RNA sequence: CCAGGUCUCUCGUCCGG
RNA sequence: GCCCGGACGAGAGA
């Protein structure tokens, strides 16, 4: 990805747009009963935490172009992987307004609750104005389809979230863009029925996790995986994607019957940003705000890890490599161990940064003990080992716990975080509740016992 | 008073068959 | 008891 021009809005006659300007975050009830190190990341220039330039840093990440032409084993990816979507037979028809609008079989409802967009935005007015779950009424969207069109700018805001203390120095808060309802409504109805069949089909046909309970998948995995495991991180995913590996997805999409459509993932790379007081475009890149930027950087990502494997190893059978990613993250395996240091080096000339997962200094062989998985790692059940664990660890359920967003939410999320934390065993999850109930709010909430979450977990199979 | 994307899963409240 | 569905809220993950 790349920036290609900054200009005021008003050169280009386009409305300024007004972010809010505080966090949202703040100390809970319970800030000072665990330890944490993360804190709301910065939102606006005048931070004092902030240890260098904001906007420097939050567009930093546009780091280039590095290749336009699908090489020969990007072909080769591209011919494998869409052969593999084919078995699943998906429906290649456009998805009807109303289905595109208010959900269908394996595809949710429009967020009713988040922005519409420009220039809904800067007309003050809402999806709920527009929507209408209970009839289902489509009319108020065609015509708004009709009038405004599609293409349309998305609007840049920065996320209000935690973030290590190193990010809230160096400033790299992270940056959103939000769809317009016109375009979600239009990606809906072009490329529904496949996020529907991604949704209805996580594991290694599709090579995505979109669709999954960890709770129950987890079980399933190493199943699934062959012998030997390889794993690996990206830096700045997305946005070094260079032009190429979308021709690549575009190419998946012909195949496998999306042909006619293809012309969207066009606009996914030519966009323009409304931040602030500012308008500017980017080159290559696709918006994380974006409809089906989910399904879209996982199929990207089994693209790419095919083609870094064909590159690197002359005569592999990738016909052995089973894989399941969720964007950016993955999980890998091949009948015989792979070096991720070497697929990282290949990585390189695709304009890849590829380094050790979970952050590691060096590259080291990836086992069912180390190796993780939307941040959950893997264990056996003590009883019954032929089912697995997802364990996050307590580290990020107690940075978690020190903060809400509104202290009306505190049964709910402590609640929700015991959910995530029994699955570290017994002894950590009591000593998880007696740390709660060490204040007196605490003392307060009903928790789950162990015992009660893991016959709950064991039925559920 | 509001404001701040796309998705998945889960829990909770309430309401149904 | 068990099943299923809906609206809203929240949490985590990508
Ligand atoms: N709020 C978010 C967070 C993540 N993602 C998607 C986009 C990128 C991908 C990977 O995200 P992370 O690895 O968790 O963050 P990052 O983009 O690599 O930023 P950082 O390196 O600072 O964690 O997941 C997203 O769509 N929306
Ligand atoms: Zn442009």
């Amino acid at each position: 990805g790349e920036i290609q021009w900054m200009r005021p809005s008003k050169e280009v006659g386009y409305p300024i747009i007004n972010a809010p300007s505080k966090t949202k975050l703040e100390p809970s009830a319970f800030h000072y009963v665990f330890e944490g190190v993360k804190e709301p990341a910065v939102l606006t220039k005048n931070d004092p935490r902030l240890k260098t330039d904001f906007e420097e840093a939050i567009f930093s990440k546009y780091v280039g172009n590095k290749i336009t032409e699908v090489d020969e084993y990007m072909k080769e990816a591209v011919d494998h992987y869409a052969g593999q979507l084919m078995s699943l037979d998906i429906n290649t028809e456009q998805m009807c307004l109303e289905d595109a609008m208010y959900g269908t079989d394996g595809l949710e409802a429009l967020d009713l609750s988040t922005s519409a967009g420009y220039p809904y935005v800067a007309m003050g007015k809402k999806k709920r104005d527009i929507l209408n779950k209970q009839t289902r009424d489509t009319k108020e969207m065609q015509k708004l389809l009709d009038t405004y069109g599609i293409n349309l700018p998305l609007v840049t805001y920065v996320k209000d979230e935690l973030r290590s203390k190193t990010k809230v120095e160096q400033g790299k808060s992270r940056l959103i863009e939000a769809s317009s309802l016109n375009d979600s409504v239009a990606m809906r109805m072009a490329f529904g029925n496949l996020y529907a069949a991604f949704h209805k089909n996580p594991g290694v046909i599709t090579g995505s996790a979109v669709g999954c309970d960890p709770d129950l998948f987890w079980s399933k995995i190493p199943v699934l995986m062959e012998e030997k495991l390889f794993a690996f991180d990206y830096t700045g995913y997305d946005a070094s994607l260079s032009p190429a590996w979308f021709e690549a997805l575009k190419m998946v999409l012909e195949k496998i019957g999306f042909g006619d459509r293809v012309d969207y993932i066009d606009y996914l790379n030519h966009s323009h940003h409304l931040y602030k007081n500012k308008t500017y475009c980017v080159k290559g890149g696709m918006p994380s705000g974006c409809s089906g930027t989910s399904i879209f950087n996982s199929m990207i990502n089994n693209l790419i890890i095919r083609t870094l494997l064909l590159k690197t190893y002359k005569g592999i059978d990738l016909d052995h490599l089973k894989m399941i990613a969720y964007g950016d993250d993955v999980i890998a395996s091949y009948p015989h161990e792979v070096d991720a240091s070497l697929l990282a080096q290949s990585g390189k000339d695709y304009g890849l940064t590829m380094t050790p997962a979970d952050k590691s200094a060096t590259f080291e062989t990836v086992t069912w003990e180390n190796v993780t998985f939307l941040k959950r790692f893997f264990r056996a059940d003590e009883k019954y080992p032929f089912l697995i664990h997802p364990v996050m660890p307590m580290k990020e359920i107690h940075e978690s716990i020190r903060w809400t967003k509104d202290p009306r939410n505190t049964q709910d999320h402590v609640r929700s975080l015991c959910l995530l934390a029994w699955h570290n065993g017994e002894e950590e999850y009591n000593k998880f509740l007696a740390k709660i109930r060490s204040v007196p709010i605490g003392r307060a909430l009903d928790l789950p016992e162990y015992s009660t979450l893991y016959r709950r977990w064991l039925d559920s199979f």
